[PDB]
């Protein structure tokens, strides 16, 4: 089953292409290849600095009539320096302009934290701490709701919100649109059982980011654990005559999650899509869940004193 129904009534493809770290000179081909081989969901963000090049690919495939716009599911995210009532619409509009779109299928609050507006994506004080904004998640959510009502986006959601932050949104006085999605890091070393059950119980669809452990994250260290090289996962893959990456992508799918592996390698883009023709057993699923070590790979010291930094909590 290729798509999941969201609480806005739209269907979202459970497999999408990630674009963080995709070089601007390789991402246009990556997205063209992805669409040619069946991807219909692309995960984007202004902060990734490559939306223009992603958009060139999307627009060419639309112009070529490889796909119709209604068949694509394009996601982007509001960066932390735009949490301000008077900046949200322009941030969304800049993303739309870059992507060559007249609407997004889904627009996420990228991180719960607002930062001081300006040119810099991570404004710092003289001692290296991020400079916050005083605007809270509830007022930012109201600004997101306006984008739905203006026709710029078909769905809104959140990313990297912890349990209490999701609850804060759900409990917002005068809430108009519930979040459709919470996009969070999830893989066998960070299985997220608590947060996923909370969000799914509320009808919020969870998207798993970094499903391969983000081996190209810029802060990787040689000593860090490696999902793709874990011999226990390789053994499950061998049993199914699949690659380790294919197991790592199928895993979240069978948990009723959406998953967004990144690649700029054409061969891997195609491989990663070939995950609809095999089934992990319940025992395989529980075995993969057993590898949890609460390891994130996506965390940032400079932001840990922000009042809304999400990973102080437990989930
Ligand atoms: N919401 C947020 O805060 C947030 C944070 C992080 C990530 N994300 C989203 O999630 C996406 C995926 O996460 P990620 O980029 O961190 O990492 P990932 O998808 O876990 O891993 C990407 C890495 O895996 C490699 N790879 C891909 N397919 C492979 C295969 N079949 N075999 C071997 N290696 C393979 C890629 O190499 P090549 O590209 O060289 O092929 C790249 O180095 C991001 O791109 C972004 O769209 C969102
Ligand atoms: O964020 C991504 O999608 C992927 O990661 C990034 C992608 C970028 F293009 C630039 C920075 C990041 C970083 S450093 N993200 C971590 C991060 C940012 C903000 C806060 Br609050 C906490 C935190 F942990
Ligand atoms: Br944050």
């Amino acid at each position: 089953a290729s798509r999941i129904l969201l609480n806005n009534g739209a269907k979202m493809p459970i497999l999408g292409l990630g674009t963080w770290k995709s070089p601007p000179g390789q991402v246009t081909e990556a997205v063209k290849v992805a669409i040619d081989v069946g991807y219909r969901h692309i995960d984007c963000a202004h902060v990734y600095q490559n939306e223009n090049e992603v958009g060139v690919a999307i627009q060419e495939k639309l112009r070529e009539q490889v796909v119709k716009r209604e068949e694509l599911f394009i996601v982007s995210k509001l960066w932390c320096t735009y949490h301000e009532k008077g900046l949200v619409k322009g941030a969304c509009q800049k993303t739309l302009s870059d992507l060559k779109l007249d609407y997004l299928d889904l627009y996420l609050i990228h991180w719960p934290c607002g930062f001081k507006p300006g040119k810099e994506f991570f404004p710092l004080d003289e001692s290296g701490n991020v400079v916050p904004s005083d605007t809270n998640i509830l007022d930012t959510w109201a600004a997101m709701e306006e984008l739905v009502d203006e026709g710029l986006v078909k769905a809104i959601g959140i990313s990297n919100f912890n349990h209490l932050q999701v609850e804060m949104i759900l409990n917002k006085p005068g809430l108009k649109y519930k979040p459709a999605v919470n996009q969070i890091e999830c893989h066998p070393y960070l299985t997220q059982e608590k947060l996923i059950q909370y969000c799914q119980s509320k009808g919020i669809v969870v998207t798993a980011y970094s499903p391969l452990g983000s081996p190209d994250r810029p802060w990787a260290k040689p000593e860090d654990p490696s999902l793709l090289e874990d011999p226990r996962i390789k053994a499950i893959a061998a049993k199914h005559n699949k690659t380790t990456a294919q197991v790592l992508i199928r895993f979240p799918m069978q948990r009723n999650l959406v998953v967004i592996p990144k690649s700029v390698t054409p061969e891997r883009i195609a491989e990663n899509f070939k995950v609809f023709d095999f089934e992990l057993s319940s025992q395989d699923m529980t075995t993969l869940l057993s590898y949890n070590r609460n390891w994130r790979v996506c965390a940032l010291l400079s932001c840990t004193s922000h009042k809304d930094y999400p990973f102080h909590e437990e989930f």
